[PDB]
């Protein structure tokens, strides 16, 4: 059986909220937060990782277009295929598109495989954020409700399961009743909880939160 609420934030795997700016990058930053709590469980130290990096760099190759959309899948490929990432602090963000700046000599992780699960079973996603730890996911953030969210579990009745805006889901749980993901997003503190919103959770794939779930690995 499976535990009743999990919070990635409380064991060290979650770095601080990013801000993405005028740049489309929210699936860099996913990609990239959801590396990150990879690295801590196997090395014990959180450092953020360059998203910059990713919009440099997995460009045309991976099906990307920087700063104007891109995939969490075809990030870890890229990841994958170079053979590293950059820290953040070494490679930093810029909220724009510019030329690939990736020095080996600044590596800060790696990427085996990713994993993508199957689309709208939320039960299967809750088993990877348990089991494997926070999953990159896409949700339909286009809807005035959603840069609006301050506080509770968000529900938007016109919400669809088509996704165009990438997050991090850290955790679930329930708030008297009303169950949620525990969702991190890369628009600064002063979005909803401290740049967290919970979203509501078995409401039929409710705005896409699990229509593409993927999480990478770093074996050995
Ligand atoms: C590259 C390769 C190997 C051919 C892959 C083929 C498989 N796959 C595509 C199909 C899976 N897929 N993935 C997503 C998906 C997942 C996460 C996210 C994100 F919000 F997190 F960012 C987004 C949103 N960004 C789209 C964006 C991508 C590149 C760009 F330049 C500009 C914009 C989309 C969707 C689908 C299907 C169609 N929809 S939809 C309306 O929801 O049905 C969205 C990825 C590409």
């Amino acid at each position: 059986i499976l535990p009743d609420s999990v919070d990635w934030r409380e064991k060290g795997c979650v770095t601080e909220v990013k801000y993405q700016g005028s740049c489309g990058a929210s699936w860099a930053f996913s990609a990239v937060g959801a590396l990150e709590a990879q690295l801590k469980l196997k090395t014990g130290k959180l450092v953020s990782l360059s998203a910059q990096n990713l919009v440099d760099c997995s460009t045309e190759k991976y099906g990307n277009k920087g700063c104007n959309g891109g995939f969490m899948t075809t990030a870890f490929q890229y990841i994958i295929d170079n053979k590293g990432i950059d820290s953040d602090a070494s490679y930093p963000y810029k909220a724009m598109d510019q030329k690939c700046q990736y020095d080996s000599k600044y590596r800060a992780a790696t990427c085996s495989k990713y994993t993508e699960l199957p689309y709208g079973r939320e039960d299967v996603l809750k088993e990877a954020v348990a089991n494997k730890g926070p999953v990159s996911v896409g949700v339909d953030a286009r809807h005035p409700s959603f840069f609006l969210y301050r506080s509770g579990v968000y529900y938007e009745p016109s919400c669809t399961q088509n996704v165009n805006h990438g997050v991090l889901v850290v955790g679930y749980g329930d708030l008297n009743g009303k169950e949620y993901w525990l969702v991190k997003n890369s628009w600064g503190h002063n979005f909803g909880e401290e740049g967290y919103i919970r979203m509501a959770r078995n409401k039929g794939n409710h705005c896409g939160i699990a229509s593409f779930p993927s999480y990478p690995e770093i074996l050995q």
